[PDB]
């Protein structure tokens, strides 16, 4: 009847009807799950019943295949002959078999290959990888690099034991988005252990508190960046085994880092031999993971789309969430492609002006929203400290409100509008024509009842035609002009300064959390290019040149040190988790932005050349102000013009204006945060 979200946003009651239906569809589905499955928590334990599971004296294999008329389990254990391992179908379309132990040992050995062999209506037999397989390996020797499902039940001598607890939820997420495969300096696919031993310390040393782990779910197409999942329960085998990933998560927890995983429940790869799409043999949507016809196909991604209303699809996805959380001790997730799930048009060729009828209509996908609400309720009841992030460009209201208020249940939203604004400024505007108004409004125009994670550039700003901000600033000059033993050219000084500036203002003004993609913290040059036919499958641009930031006589160390000190500043002052956000000056003629966040006063000089001596900045309490972070510091690649022990005494006003003010030196292209001395 009445939802609490209506009190947060009166404009929502106009669409009560919509929400009514939506909430009804939620409460019914949950109710059904509680009546016939024992509740969401038990429903999400489906990976203990489906797939291959060892019990006392036998092994149970279950697989949902309504379209099959006959089915058997084949593998190395029966030399790919399922004659003595025929499965039986029930009224729900589920095939099952119990296989007794052989000489006291399980019938299917650990680390052996298995396949689900079934005959469909036409009369032909096909072999597929089990949908709930937990490991799948490819053989690059054979043509196709075809995958094989692998039964993963390691003995205690090689099963990883988690030794460290989950860290507490931070006051604000400082997220290091990473991809294990391209995390090494060698032009190859790196391993989970190499990432845990080499990269995680870099993340902790730069004072991040969260890692966003991409490309964990298995995907046969490496260049998909993990977005085209084939085996949803399998840890991507190109970087190691599931135990290696468990070791990665445990090591991150030992360093005090929280780990989120990329969850791709928005679509599925079209790969029929290796992936889930192989269970589509033409059956109707009520016997399939996916919709049929147009609704079952994503035109932009060339992918299959789930039928979120199906009982078995709900079991599949909710159990996938519980599987990742429980078996790998993840601290939360980022749901990718949420915009495509929210609307029947998937936002493919549609811009969202903000008109509420574009959010709440019959273009709204109620099945997917019901699934996401069930998912968020389940995940927050399993782990109240979990952080669930939604990757959504539309800005759907109440998307990040709890389920019990009428919301979708996400904790944070990705603030996906800032990067393109920065790109436009860098590409088509001269430095003296940059609008401070548009920058401030882009950083601050958001729904303040819902939390958001700001970032100047993510992984997508490194791929498919996008360059890093550092490269957009300096380009080929980075190849030759980044040595610390020679004076930096004007271009290099400009680029380093503006990179620090863009990152810092996006963090301090753009939301309630920060995200940075692996390598951009030190201005990694160029772009990311995956191995493909066009480059003869080169890994040259599918890696991270840690050499550049580690070398003392180069200048990347400056951007890295500024990133580290900026994260440490956020840790000490907690300005990302403070609602006090006052922009007290926006000098468009002088290109200066003065604002207040937390207990800090931020002065940004975006002017190309002019220094402002004795610039007056507003502040609340009178007293003694000093530099907390200054981008012109020599250790950050500046010229050291500001000076850190200088006392900025306040003077009351009258001898956006504030009670008191103090005067600062503001060199061009600089950012200084000031704190009040106790
Ligand atoms: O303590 C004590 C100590 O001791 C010791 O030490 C010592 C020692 O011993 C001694 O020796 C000394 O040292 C010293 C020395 O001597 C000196 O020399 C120095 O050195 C230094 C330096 O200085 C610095 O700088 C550094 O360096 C570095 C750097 O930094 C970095 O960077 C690196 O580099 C590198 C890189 O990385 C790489 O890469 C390479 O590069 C290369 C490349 O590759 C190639 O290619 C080339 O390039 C080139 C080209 O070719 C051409 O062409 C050009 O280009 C251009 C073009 O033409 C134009 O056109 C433009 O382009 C553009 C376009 O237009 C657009 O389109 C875009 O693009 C695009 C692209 O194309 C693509 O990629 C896209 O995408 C794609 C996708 O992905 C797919 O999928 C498909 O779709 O396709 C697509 C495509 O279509 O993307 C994009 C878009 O987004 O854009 C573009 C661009 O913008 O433009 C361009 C430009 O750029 O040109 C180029 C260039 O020129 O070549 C290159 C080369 O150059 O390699 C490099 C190198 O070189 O690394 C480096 C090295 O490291 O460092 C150094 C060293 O350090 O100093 C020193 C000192 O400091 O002394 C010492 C002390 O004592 C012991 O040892 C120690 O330990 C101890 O401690
Ligand atoms: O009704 C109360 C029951 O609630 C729960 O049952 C679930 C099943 O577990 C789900 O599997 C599903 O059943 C679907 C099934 O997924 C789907 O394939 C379809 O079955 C086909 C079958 O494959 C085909 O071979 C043919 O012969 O029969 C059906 C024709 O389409 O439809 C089934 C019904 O939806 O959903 C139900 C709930 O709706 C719970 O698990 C049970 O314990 C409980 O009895």
């Amino acid at each position: 009847d009445h939802l609490p979200i209506y009190d947060l946003d009166p404009k929502l009651e106009e669409f009560k009807d919509h929400f009514n239906y939506r909430i009804k569809r939620y409460l019914d589905q949950k109710c059904m799950i509680e009546k016939h499955e024992g509740g969401l928590e038990e429903f999400s334990k489906g990976y203990l019943k489906f797939g291959i599971n060892t019990v006392d004296g036998a092994t149970i294999y279950r697989e949902w295949a309504p379209a099959a008329q006959e089915a058997q389990l084949i593998g190395e254990f029966n030399n790919w002959n399922g004659a003595k391992h025929k499965m039986e179908k029930d009224k729900f379309g589920i095939w099952s078999i119990k296989i007794s132990h052989v000489n006291g040992k399980p019938a299917i050995p650990h680390n052996s290959k298995v396949k689900f062999r079934f005959r469909h209506g036409g009369g032909a037999w096909v072999d597929r990888i089990p949908a709930w397989i937990r490991y799948a390996t490819f053989d690059a020797s054979k043509f196709g690099a075809p995958y094989d499902g692998v039964h993963w039940d390691p003995p205690a001598c090689e099963r990883y034991v988690f030794k460290h607890p989950r860290p507490p939820k931070p006051d604000a997420p400082r997220i290091y988005e990473a991809h294990v495969g391209m995390s090494g300096e060698e032009p190859e696919v790196s391993t989970y252990r190499e990432f845990a031993d080499n990269v995680l310390p870099r993340i902790r040393a730069n004072n991040y508190n969260t890692v966003q782990l991409m490309a964990i779910m298995e995907h046969s197409y490496y260049a998909s960046f993990g977005y085209h999942v084939t085996n949803f329960f399998a840890v991507s085998s190109r970087s190691g085994t599931p135990e290696d990933l468990k070791y990665l998560v445990d090591k991150a927890h030992s360093l005090g880092l929280r780990v989120l995983m990329d969850v791709v429940h928005s679509h599925a790869s079209n790969n029929m031999t290796d992936g889930l799409n192989g269970y589509d043999v033409g059956q109707n949507t009520h016997e399939s993971y996916f919709h049929t016809g147009d609704r079952g196909y994503h035109k932009l991604w060339d992918s299959r789309l789930f039928n979120y209303a199906n009982w078995e699809v709900l079991r599949f996805l909710l159990s996938n969430l519980r599987y990742w959380m429980d078996e790998f001790m993840f601290d939360g997730f980022r749901f990718d492609g949420v915009t495509s799930m929210l609307y029947h048009h998937h936002g493919i060729n549609k811009g969202f002006t903000g008109n509420y009828k574009e959010y709440f209509s019959l273009d709204t996908d109620v099945d997917a929203i019901v699934y996401m609400m069930l998912a968020n309720h389940l995940m927050h009841k399993l782990l109240p400290e979990a952080t669930i992030v939604a990757e959504d460009v539309s800005g759907m209201p109440v998307l990040c409100r709890p389920v019990d208020e009428g919301g979708v249940g996400f904790d944070f939203r990705l603030a996906m509008a800032i990067p393109d604004r920065w790109i436009d400024y860098l590409k088509n505007k001269e430095d003296r024509k940059w609008p401070m108004s548009e920058i401030v409004q882009t950083l601050t125009n958001r729904r303040y009842t819902e939390k958001c994670i700001a970032y100047a550039e993510s992984h997508d700003q490194s791929i498919v035609g996008d360059k890093t901000i550092a490269f957009l600033l300096m380009d080929k000059e980075m190849y030759t002009g980044m040595s610390d033993l020679q004076p930096a050219s004007p271009t290099i000084n400009r680029g380093i300064a503006l990179q620090k500036m863009i990152h810092f203002i996006t963090m301090a003004l753009g939301g309630d959390g920060y995200l940075n993609f692996m390598g951009n913290e030190f201005g990694h040059p160029e772009w990311i290019d995956f191995p493909r036919e066009g480059n003869n499958w080169s890994y040259d641009k599918c890696r991270r040149q840690w050499s550049l930031v580690d070398t003392d006589h180069l200048r990347y160390k400056y951007m890295n040190a500024f990133d580290q000190a900026m994260n440490a500043l956020e840790e000490e002052f907690s300005f990302l988790s403070s609602s006090k956000q006052i922009v007290s000056d926006m000098n468009e003629k002088d290109k200066v932005i003065v604002f207040e966040r937390g207990d800090l006063v931020f002065v940004f000089n975006f002017h190309p050349n002019k220094t402002y001596k004795g610039y007056k900045v507003g502040c609340d309490l009178p007293g003694k102000y000093r530099v907390a972070l200054d981008s012109d510091a020599l250790v950050f690649g500046g010229h050291g013009r500001v000076g850190h022990d200088v006392d900025h005494f306040t003077s009351p006003e009258g001898m956006n204006n504030r009670p008191n003010s103090f005067k600062v030196l503001s060199p061009p292209r600089t950012c200084v945060a000031y704190y009040r001395v106790d």
